[PDB]
């Protein structure tokens, strides 16, 4: 199957664009990225790095997960993020997003060697 490592990738990374450029970045991406195939997922947060700097976060702060697992890190800087939220006109298969794009810091969990992001926990 698809492992893990890849999931995230396709999920979260979008090193293609720098930001969101319109209210409609987020209906596209979940599109498109297959995250509305069999129900709408209701957040998703992509991320407008290079996969190396993403990667990295692994190597960067230990931090608790929220849900308190200790395989999580922070990354030093801020990253381009885009935040997408489901909207009340969302109906499947018609899944409809918000897109908010901001500057902060993210948390991701890793796991395996190499050791790489597998989740994406939470910015701040």
């Amino acid at each position: 199957k698809e492992t893990a490592a890849a999931k995230f990738e396709r999920q979260h990374m979008d090193s293609s664009t720098s930001a969101a450029s319109s209210s409609n970045y987020c209906n596209q991406m979940m599109k498109s990225r297959n995250l509305t195939k069999d129900r709408c997922k209701p957040v998703n947060t992509f991320v407008h790095e290079s996969l190396a700097d993403v990667q990295a976060v692994c190597s960067q702060k230990n931090v608790a997960c929220k849900n308190g697992q200790t395989n999580c890190y922070q990354s030093y800087s801020t990253m381009s993020i885009t935040d997408c939220r489901e909207t009340g006109s969302s109906k499947y298969p018609n899944c409809a997003y918000k897109t908010t794009q901001a500057n902060k810091h993210i948390i991701v969990a890793c796991e395996g060697n190499p050791y790489v992001p597998v989740h994406f926990d939470a910015s701040v």
